[PDB]
């Protein structure tokens, strides 16, 4: 695996796929932004999917405090790469973090050159 | 609402989108079934999408009784037909249809090679 | 083709669907950006989804120039007045447009609490 | 976890997710068939999804033979336990197992009550 700005329990995970080709979305570029007080976005943690299209250590359970994030793939990058002209800039999720729900916050992404589809799996357990 | 192998007041339609191109999935074929009696599978309606992925004509109100009705979509010559080599065999969508009166059902499904979608859009009619 | 803020041939429309209840999704509210030559985002166009949960008339063929557009999609005021409380604050959907001529842009969105899907079909005009 | 009719290598597992509540979809009854000469489909191995939604020890890399196979998901009686009224009987997945290709395949379903997508994973690797 890669990962991000401090790893512990992994609070946050994020895990893209190819619908294309039936496979993990390797070496796809996430960025993770806070919303500041001043209503921008501050850069929160980075990194690279892996082999399995899992990224991973983003950040640790004293870090991820409630607040709104947004989690950034590079989807254009990565069909260009294939050399498949792909309909997006990105691919943009958006959320509240709150410590009422589940613990663990799983964000999937599954892509094609026209369509993205994005899911939330919060859970109390372990990814 | 007219009677027999038409369109009613198109009772049941089918969408087919491809993610792949962007575009409307043309010339995918459609058969439609209704679970008999004696539980087996019998032919009901079958069709061609068209130049916009749509899927008119199938039925009437009159022919489209309550029961249990499977579409069968045959995703894999298309992609085949684009050079591509697909993960299923086709997509199947089962539902038991006006078991409260009559209903228009919308099917639409969106295509990639290793994946695929589908929704139900369900209006209770009049005009 | 006009030109302003109206519908030329419909150079850009937007069709929202919720899985859940099988449905049209209605008066969700829809905000256009287009990014402006010192990179930030301008108002472009809004509106809300119709009882066929389609949006139309958002601008014309003229006003439609090249550039980089940022949809966003209301999500969370539809589901909180539905009585659940969802993951995400709104669905992004952002795009180069007309960067090869003018073209016309379907933007499809299908919403579930956890879950959004959305796609692009794009047609090449004429009439 | 539970399990099928064999457990080895793990060529074949199911994981179904909940996007209504963003959770693993526990308890859900999944039955594997392949295609017998006579063109019926002979039942192959069957469980429940776990408490993280999947289903593992299905079969073993002897015994999955390549041919057509048929995954079925009875998304009708999880939706009924929620107290939802689902659309589709049930979830079908159906594919042809190739040695050429990679090995292990993950078959992922998310559920709506109108809506499913499911996708294949295929890879050398591991799950």
């Amino acid at each position: 695996g890669p990962t991000g700005t401090g790893e512990s329990k992994c609070p946050l995970m994020v895990k893209v796929l190819d619908a294309v080709r039936g496979s993990p979305a390797i070496n796809v570029a996430v960025h993770v932004f806070r919303k500041a007080a001043d209503d921008t976005w501050e850069p929160f943690a980075s990194g690279k999917t892996s082999e399995s299209g899992e990224l991973h250590g983003l950040t640790t359970e004293e870090e991820f405090v409630e607040g709104i994030y947004k989690v950034e793939i590079d989807t254009k990058s990565y069909w260009k790469a294939l050399g498949i002209s792909p309909f997006h800039e990105h691919a943009e999720v958006v959320f509240t973090a709150n410590d009422s729900g589940p613990r663990r916050y799983t964000i999937a992404a599954l892509l094609s050159p026209y369509s993205y589809s994005t899911t939330a799996v919060v859970t109390n357990p372990k990814e």
